[PDB]
């Protein structure tokens, strides 16, 4: 059973845009969401979480 | 005639700590999306990190 | 509302591996699956369909 | 220590009409996956097209 890396972006109730706040391994997108919520929020009303597999991101070169 | 899918753009500024979502754009591939984001959103500032992600790769939490 | 391209692979009941059999536009992975099933199969018992966004595929250079 | 996610590999042979799934492998990125697939699955045959896809990008129909 595979556990790929996911990058996690959160936009708080107060906030206006999704901020990257870390990465975690999970078997799928839904598991990644339930972890992200547990681990990076405090069970708060109104927080939007995005998950993305790391393989999906392309970064600018240094 | 090529496909121009939607990409989400995240930027971390020079003195910035994390990547923040700053908008979307349509581009034929990841490298064109980077190039476009560099111009449209960072204005070629030194020291800025850009991440592009095809929209289809993002799973959002349910309202 | 966006309609990205998806690549579709099908493994028939009889078959041993998923074969690419085309591409279609859909709003999400689930819509892509219901189209693929309608359009590339004949509502048949035992067919496995995979959908992948085109942006996800990396190809070897000519 | 790098991540080595799972990739699905599809190949279309020289005289072949479509890409067929031929297996999986773990690799640090798409270019390393291509290189590995080229060796592991095609043995560097001329005229063969290889597609690699991270596993997370595939949605399967439900049994």
């Amino acid at each position: 059973k595979e556990w790929p890396l996911w990058e996690v972006f959160v936009r708080s109730k107060q906030g206006l845009e999704h901020k990257h706040c870390g990465s975690l391994h999970a078997t799928d997108a839904q598991q990644a969401l339930h972890m992200a919520r547990d681990v990076y929020t405090r069970r708060q009303e109104g927080v939007s979480i995005w998950v993305v597999p790391s393989t999906a991101i392309t970064a600018s070169a240094p």
